[PDB]
């Protein structure tokens, strides 16, 4: 019963009408072809397949290098008073942050030091806050780091969680702080706000101090239309629908207005449903591709429902001129999103370079709708996390993919491994506008790498930036936890290969499918 459009991709496709079922017909029928984006530029099923399967390829233009797994250590700093238990223990540490200039980005230099800041929680335990850290500006030792405590103290509480988000200096030196405030109150659900706060800091013979936090407030939690409410996502999760509203990264344009760019859903502009299985425009493949793939959604109950539930979207808004009081003065749609193709994506971050902002993002692949692709990723790495990219000529401007698909950086070790990364987040380099230096963690949390091996911070690696919106993975790598890249900053004793890259026994290790599935 095949209307006109149908028909018209089905011959395209090479596809004979006659081999065709009656519930395919009605599908194919049911198919919106419109062409109009509604929510930016859009990951599609086809980019998504391709990033996955470039990671399987394990192509040395995009892999993680090999790190010799040998010389990770868990860092000093994160032994530390626990903010939950007042008791020094050996905490993970993953998603960490420096403290930026809000126009370049690069790590600033605050009265001789550079800071971080940092979720840290004992492996095992719901224990999720932040902490800040300091070292001398580009000092390169892993253990020179100091942690003063959690900024938002001991007698902590799982009930009121910080999570990830970014920092610059203020015009007086003060730090401004934006992160991601978590009520569970509402039977422990991970109600996420925007949250921002000044951080007042004293420096006392090499001693960093945090004075005082002022000005905690929420600046933006959802609105319903751009970006997912709580109150959205409560009205219809039976189980299946993930949550975002955090890792909201500032950057000041040139005209001097900041913006924050961060992690959400999208809204009723255009929102998850079935309907999203029926638009087209989501597939961006080719006819015989789109229709391959749209009867396999149909056909696979898991990712029926998945591509149902799927919506992340990286957003922006602008902020007011206030810098100890940050408030939303506009709203837009966003940049990036992915309806019908994957409802996580995280850290996005942006970079400035030349005259272009470049938009990075780290993704587990497998909160993505199609699992063939991340379960083939699984088989042949043991992991299915990524790094993908975008280029616009302007900060609000029209972000396009970069290596085609968006793939930047791909996952070359089992997600169990002692060298496991993730989080990967970009650092640009003094002098250089082609380079960004990549940071990530290290290991896993909760102890999934063995006894003892807590989540650290990785060494740093560079990665190039061609103009031709192309990048590659450069073999440069740093100490552990090195933010700042220099020529002194490269230790060749970091640099592993597959076999060096696992501590003994790691190899023969099974996976853990309740870690990557
Ligand atoms: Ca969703
Ligand atoms: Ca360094």
């Amino acid at each position: 019963k095949l209307n006109k459009d149908a028909e018209n991709v089905v011959k395209k496709a090479g596809i004979d009408p006659n081999s065709l079922t009656d519930d395919q017909i009605k599908a194919l029928n049911k198919m919106n072809f419109s062409k109009a984006a509604k929510s930016g530029t859009q990951m599609t099923y086809n980019d998504f397949q391709k990033i996955a399967d470039t990671l399987i390829k394990q192509d040395g233009r995009y892999t993680v290098p090999f790190f010799k797994a040998s010389e990770i250590k868990n860092m000093p700093a994160a032994t530390t008073k626990d903010a939950q238990t007042n008791t020094i223990e050996p905490l993970d540490v993953w998603d960490s942050w420096p403290v930026q200039d809000v126009r370049t980005g690069q790590v600033a230099n605050w009265n001789g030091y550079q800071l971080v800041i940092a979720m840290m929680g004992i492996p095992n335990q719901n224990d999720n806050h932040i902490y800040l850290l300091y070292n001398k500006y580009g000092d390169n030792e892993l253990s020179h780091w100091k942690n003063v405590g959690p900024i938002f103290g001991y007698n902590s509480t799982a009930v009121s969680q910080e999570w990830s988000g970014s920092a610059v200096l203020n015009s007086d030196n003060s730090i401004q702080l934006f992160y991601t405030r978590v009520d569970t109150s509402d039977n422990n659900t991970n109600h996420q706000k925007i949250a921002s706060a000044t951080l007042y800091l004293t420096d006392n013979n090499g001693n960093v101090s945090l004075a005082q936090v002022a000005n905690d407030h929420i600046v933006f939690e959802g609105d319903g239309y751009y970006y997912q409410t709580y109150d959205q996502w409560k009205a219809t999760n039976k189980g299946a629908d993930n949550i975002a509203m955090r890792d909201a990264h500032v950057i000041e344009d040139d005209n001097g207005d900041r913006y924050l760019v961060f992690e959400a859903s999208t809204g009723l502009e255009n929102y998850q449903g079935e309907d999203q299985i029926y638009n087209w425009l989501n597939y961006g493949g080719d006819d015989a591709f789109n229709i391959k793939s749209l009867f396999r959604i149909l056909s696979n109950d898991d990712i029926k429902s998945r591509a149902t539930w799927a919506n992340a979207a990286i957003g922006i808004l602008k902020l007011n001129k206030d810098e100890k009081n940050p408030k939303v003065a506009e709203l837009y749609s966003p940049l990036i999103s992915a309806p019908m193709v994957s409802d996580e994506i995280e850290r996005p971050n942006v970079v400035k370079l030349g005259n272009k902002y470049y938009l990075f993002a780290a993704t587990r692949l497998n909160w993505g709708s199609n699992d063939d692709a991340w379960m083939n990723a699984n088989y042949a790495v043991g992991d299915n996390v990524a790094m993908v990219g975008y280029v616009a000529d302007s900060l609000t401007g029209s972000y396009k993919p970069l290596n085609d698909s968006g793939v930047v950086l791909t996952a070359s070790v089992p997600a169990n491994w002692r060298t496991a990364t993730y989080s990967y987040y970009a650092v640009p380099v003094a002098g250089k506008d082609d380079q960004v230096l990549v940071t990530s963690y290290m290991t896993n949390r909760n102890g999934v790498a063995g006894k003892g091996m807590d989540s650290t911070w990785a060494p740093s690696f560079l990665l190039q930036i061609n103009p031709d919106n192309t990048t590659t993975v450069l073999a440069k790598m740093t100490n552990q936890g090195d933010w700042i890249w220099d020529d002194s900053s490269e230790n060749l004793d970091m640099i592993g290969d597959l076999d060096s890259a696992a501590l003994p026994g790691e190899r023969d290790k099974p996976v853990d499918w309740d870690l990557i599935g």
